[PDB]
């Protein structure tokens, strides 16, 4: 006991520096070399273990059920089961054998080539051998490919073929000027570090047809990972890189040479679609001839996965933004299917993909805009659309009267005097204001008042019904919406100020439109769906059906009033009930009045599709109503 405690000791250090990946500190706990001891050096039992391990990429060694025993005088038989990982797996249920050795006051392990895998003998060699699984596609609602793995057109262009002088100063300018490609980057590539005279250095990948191929230009045809919707679904669907020598460490069951998801779906459902590697991991004779089997599986490709996203909405509704800083969210609102998921500015993945300059790249990431940034997951004030909820909850908890006619004079209102020099500001000078003038004219004066005479603890009772503080169930990563920072406003300026969708309020477009839902479903919310399989969850008693059936009656005529803010959208002929809403962000890199635009509409007659749109940091006479034309005509003919 007091020697074998301390040779457990040997074992467990033994073992431990084996999972550290420190193959030298566990080969200087062997004995010498001999036959009665270890059966290799020092350097011979690294290189072994750095071999092995190394080739199969064995990760993660622990142990369990340890006995020591006593089999001599100076001489400790150990036992235990492990389990590791390797590039083919878990081996699970691995008994190792082995003997210690008490000479003097230090205790080593008798090393055996037993001891890198269970049945190894002498010369025993390892092989591997694994082929590799395609990655399982992204496909949308009806079947269209969003991700699949294709083949590619590839431009390249081999010096020797070119011309020795003068004749190759034509032939870059004559490929330059018929692929549309940089006449200074052609030059650049065939003079790098890794060129040679013969080889062939690639450039350009063609898309749609090919032109003619001048002197030194050729095309061979490769595979990768192609997104037909390209910079349309981006943000979305993300984009696939080369795994690194990283990459490998810390998930040994990834392809040494395959593709990892490093944004959007491509990367939330990695595992899902990059599939199992298969192969075998053999110990063989000192021939090279195969002796016991460790792991052994087929190669399981990844699976597809189907989506809500309608790819043709999907692209209409990106391509309405028009490439300004904005976002759009299409939804079935009584199933919670997400049939349009659109964020811009955006990036080209396929560039992303098959290599992309780090000039190219630069411009991503310097871009003001930031085309990187998944809009619709990102957290904003509602703006004055939030007005609805805000009046449903006045509707329920009987604070608001609709016909009730409030006297607003002027532009600017302030409660008392103690509010300094703020106050809640309007657009529309209208002396008479009811509920449903209020939602025509979108007038924030009215809900600043309506929300002070609610009170605080009645506005969040309402408030508390809805979706804040819940982590939505999506494969999309965002943040839980929020009332305010703290469960307290402390500040009349801040209740007024949520009343109509600013304040410390934060609510991405996803977020939004399943708080709006609820004027499709009679009160009941209707969580976002974004997997097609799943099954339709919903919260039930939000607001009450008073509430909806009043105000979706008043966003008829945000439409067909003439003096609605929605008015142009009247133009289409179709029933919508719709709300715009505007809110004014104070930025401090140029130090001005940064107003986003937002829109909301939806079927008031079938509840086929909801439309969230939002315009970030507008432009001047630019808004989320003069470009939802396109997509509502859409969603109103196929989404019934």
């Amino acid at each position: 006991t007091q020697a074998v405690e301390a040779g457990e000791k040997t074992v467990e250090q033994f073992v431990q520096a084996l999972n550290k990946g420190d193959y030298n500190k566990a080969a200087e706990m062997t004995s010498k070399k001999a036959a009665n001891k270890s059966a290799l050096s020092e350097k011979e039992i690294l290189d072994k273990y750095q071999n092995i391990y190394g080739a199969a990429d064995v990760k993660g060694l622990q142990i369990s059920n340890l006995k020591v025993d006593k089999k001599d005088d100076s001489t400790y038989s150990f036992s235990y089961k492990a389990k590791m990982n390797t590039s083919l797996g878990e081996l699970k249920d691995l008994s190792y054998k082995g003997t210690l050795d008490r000479n003097d006051g230090q205790t080593t392990i008798n090393w055996q080539p037993n001891l890198v895998f269970p049945e190894m003998e002498g010369n025993d060699k390892v092989s591997l051998t694994t082929q590799e699984a395609a990655r399982g596609n992204i496909i949308d609602r009806n079947g269209e490919p969003l991700a699949t793995t294709g083949k590619l057109k590839q431009l390249g262009v081999v010096p020797s073929k070119l011309g020795d002088g003068g004749e190759k100063t034509a032939n870059i300018k004559a490929i330059a000027s018929s692929f549309d490609l940089t006449e200074d980057a052609i030059n650049q590539a065939i003079s790098q570090s890794w060129v040679q005279p013969d080889y062939f250095v690639p450039l350009k990948i063609i898309d749609g047809a090919t032109p003619e191929l001048p002197a030194g230009a050729t095309i061979q045809e490769v595979d990768g990972r192609y997104y037909p919707l390209g910079e349309a679904a981006a943000q979305l669907i993300g984009y696939v890189g080369d795994i690194t020598a990283e990459d490998i460490d810390k998930n040994p069951e990834l392809s040494s040479n395959g593709k990892i998801g490093r944004s959007g779906l491509e990367m939330a459902f990695d595992k899902d679609l990059r599939g199992t590697t298969g192969g075998k991991l053999s110990i063989t004779d000192a021939d090279g001839v195969e002796k016991k089997v460790l792991i052994e599986h087929e190669v399981q490709n990844g699976k597809d996965i189907k989506l809500t996203i309608d790819a043709k909405a999907q692209k209409t509704a990106f391509d309405s933004l028009g490439g300004k800083a904005g976002s759009t969210v299409a939804t079935t609102p009584k199933t919670g299917d997400l049939l349009a998921l659109a964020s811009s500015p955006s990036y080209d993945p396929n560039k992303m993909t098959n290599g992309i300059s780090q000039e190219d790249y630069k411009a991503y990431e310097e871009n003001p805009e930031q085309p990187f940034i998944s809009r619709f997951a990102t957290g904003y004030a509602p703006g004055s659309t939030f007005k609805m909820i805000t009046a449903a909850i006045g509707l329920d908890n009987g604070t608001i009267d609709p016909n009730e006619v409030l006297t607003i004079n002027g532009l600017k209102w302030q409660k008392d005097s103690s509010w300094g020099s703020y106050q809640v500001t309007r657009v529309s000078d209208v002396s008479q204001v009811d509920l449903k003038t209020a939602l025509i004219y979108s007038d924030n004066i009215y809900m600043a008042q309506e929300t002070l005479k609610m009170g605080e603890k009645k506005f969040r009772i309402g408030l508390d019904k809805f979706i804040f503080g819940e982590d939505l169930d999506l494969p999309i990563s965002m943040n839980p919406a929020q009332i305010s920072n703290e469960d307290s406003f402390n500040s009349d300026i801040l209740l007024a100020d949520t009343g109509y969708g600013q304040g410390e309020l934060l609510i991405n477009p996803i977020q939004q439109a399943a708080m709006y839902s609820v004027f499709a479903n009679n009160g009941t919310l209707v969580y976002p769906k974004l997997i097609a399989d799943k099954e339709t969850k919903d919260k039930k008693n939000v607001i009450g059906e008073t509430a909806v059936q009043t105000i979706v009656p008043d966003l008829r005529e945000v439409v067909q009033d003439v003096n609605g803010t929605a008015h142009s959208l009247s133009a289409l002929g179709i029933p919508l009930a719709a709300k715009t809403g505007t809110a004014e962000i104070k930025e401090k890199q140029d130090v001005k009045g940064k107003e986003n635009s937002f829109l909301f509409a939806f079927n008031p007659d079938n509840q086929g599709y909801m439309m969230v749109s939002m315009l970030e940091n507008k432009e001047d006479d630019d808004s989320a109503t003069k470009r939802a034309s396109e997509l509502l005509q859409y969603l109103n003919q196929n989404y019934q």
